[PDB]
């Protein structure tokens, strides 16, 4: 029953810090758990962040999730940007009826 | 190469009504049929709904499938919850090449 | 329609070679593609083999499928077994009207 608005695309140079936003149109973005998925070209999506900021085993501590009460959005921050980090990133959450909503995705480019 | 993400674990009482959702990350949900499988503890996946809303002979009409293109999701409704209904539910569909794609699953426990 | 009969749970040591069988009750096991899914504990089914012997990118060449015309059954072989290969394996195919048929699954135990 709501939308999750992300950034269309983000570019950045290796070694730097990137932060992708995911804004919820209605209701507190903190009402339901926010997951983040990475989708490398020609590969299926994998979970990089779940439950707002928990990291599945394997995923380097370079990925970190946070929720910004200030602007009603979730955010994915990548530190020490690497070339393999290039891919599409999707945020996802639920509404009170347990429906699944995906953001439109954010293609991150490593220059 | 998309993903199917379903509702988070659900708990409810017998005789009650529940709905498990499954949203497609990208591409149109109505591009390919959506199937639902019930997987009871230590058992193999069996079909409760195929071709979006068809119940195979044997599956009671307590299970109902529907598709919502505006949300790009699919839904399984179980009315008249019984304890034997306790299982993991998985939605599934096909991609461009006709290869199978499974959702992460939804744990349903009948109180 | 037809049912798929899989091998009784199997256990083998690391580095050795296991072969799981999937037999079709009636009809040719080759009349329709056979797929194999790996389902690790608490996870959803993931493809290791599709279209009888094709491997999804990402899946190790340690997994290989085949169709044994001498026994009318599909075969899933895993060479150089790994501890992380422990899980349930399921074979699946279709019927005349392209309806999904799951095998009963085989528990693989790496000692």
């Amino acid at each position: 029953n709501f939308m999750l608005t992300q950034s269309h695309s983000v570019s950045e140079s290796p070694g730097k810090t990137v932060t992708i936003s995911c804004t919820r149109s209605s209701g507190s973005i903190a009402s339901n758990y926010v997951q983040w998925y990475q989708q490398r070209p020609g590969s299926s999506p994998t979970t990089v962040i779940y439950e707002d900021n928990q990291r599945p085993s394997g995923v380097p501590d370079r990925f970190s999730g946070s929720i910004d009460s200030s602007s009603n959005s979730a955010s994915l921050t990548i530190s020490g940007l690497k070339t393999e980090d290039e891919a599409d990133y999707y945020c996802q959450s639920y509404d009170s009826s347990n429906h699944v909503v995906f953001g439109g995705g954010t293609k991150l480019t490593v220059l």
